[PDB]
């Protein structure tokens, strides 16, 4: 038992939700929030910008201080970091930026990052300025993650859209 609410019920392991992840965060504070990230962790829009900003810039800082001692991450890979304020942990995952030329086949390995941890609220990976197709991102999540996950989906018609397109 856990203290998400209002999640909707997707399949045995993945549940859904139309809200922000960053209000979903600061309610909860869930021992992993999933940040959609780039390869250099600049936080500066989407799911990052407004996660960063929550913590009034600490998650760039401690994000700024990682690359300098491990260089980017890899497109497909994450890092787990503080959650501040937020969360426990901050688990940054970088999905690949189709508007980049990245491969959409990478949008699997980043959410097997995911089956690292037991439970996990996180948004749609790939889906945001990435380009990519929520609902293809959605399949993935469900096809890939076998732990538990809460997603805050922030837009209300594509909420609509992906639950009554699900199969
Ligand atoms: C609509 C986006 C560009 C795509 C989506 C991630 O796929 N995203 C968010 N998803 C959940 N909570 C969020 N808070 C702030 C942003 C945000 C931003």
């Amino acid at each position: 038992v856990n203290s998400f609410s209002g999640y909707l019920k997707l399949t045995d392991n993945v549940y859904i939700k139309n809200a922000d992840i960053v209000e979903e965060a600061k309610k909860v504070k869930p021992t992993v929030v999933v940040n959609a990230a780039n390869v250099y962790l600049k936080h500066g829009g989407g799911v990052a910008g407004a996660l960063n900003k929550a913590t009034n810039n600490a998650m760039q800082v401690e994000s700024d201080d990682y690359i300098a001692t491990n260089g980017p991450l890899k497109v497909g890979g994450s890092c787990v970091l503080s959650g501040h304020n937020l969360a426990k942990h901050c688990l940054h995952v970088v999905g690949p930026n189709v508007n980049k030329g990245e491969d959409i086949q990478l949008l699997k390995s980043a959410y097997e990052n995911f089956n690292q941890h037991e439970v996990l609220l996180a948004p749609l990976l790939s889906a945001g300025i990435f380009g990519a197709d929520p609902i293809h991102s959605l399949r993935v999540c469900v096809d890939t993650v076998r732990t538990n996950v809460y997603l805050a989906v922030f837009d209300k018609n594509l909420y609509d859209k992906l639950v009554s397109s699900f199969l």
